[PDB]
């Protein structure tokens, strides 16, 4: 599924992730952007083997199982498929692990690079919340 920039940000808050962590809303919401340009079936294939899945593009070395990823961990113990579907519970809930890992949404190197520091309030302007 492709969501809407608002659609999206309804769904996280209607998941408990605004101000999950201290994170705003708007944060997860450009994240997302860079990370999937809001599609629930974005996939990246790593040089390490590893593959990231989902709106927030979450990998396979620690946080699902794909079975193509050897050494690897499933913290967030689902199938990598979970995170493709158009229901974001298995991708929010994930997330909300990651985040809660020691560095913030650092884990997230699109946010690092994209979004921290930015008005990120913009990306949810607009939107009935
Ligand atoms: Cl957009
Ligand atoms: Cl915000
Ligand atoms: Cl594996
Ligand atoms: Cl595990
Ligand atoms: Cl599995
Ligand atoms: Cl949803
Ligand atoms: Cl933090
Ligand atoms: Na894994």
């Amino acid at each position: 599924k492709v969501f809407g920039r608002c659609e999206l940000a309804a769904a996280m808050k209607r998941h408990g992730l605004d101000n999950y962590r201290g994170y705003s809303l708007g944060n997860w919401v450009c994240a997302a952007k860079f990370e999937s340009n809001f599609n629930t079936q974005a996939t990246n294939r790593n040089t390490d083997g590893s593959t990231d899945y989902g709106i927030l593009q979450i990998n396979s070395r620690w946080w699902c199982n794909d079975g193509r990823t050897p050494g690897s961990r499933n913290l967030c113990n689902i199938p990598c498929s979970a995170l493709l579907s158009s229901d974001i519970t298995a991708s929010v809930n994930c997330a909300k692990k990651i985040v809660s890992d020691g560095n913030g949404m650092n884990a997230w190197v699109a946010w690092r690079n994209r979004c921290k520091g930015t008005d990120v309030q913009a990306w949810i302007r607009g939107c009935r919340l």
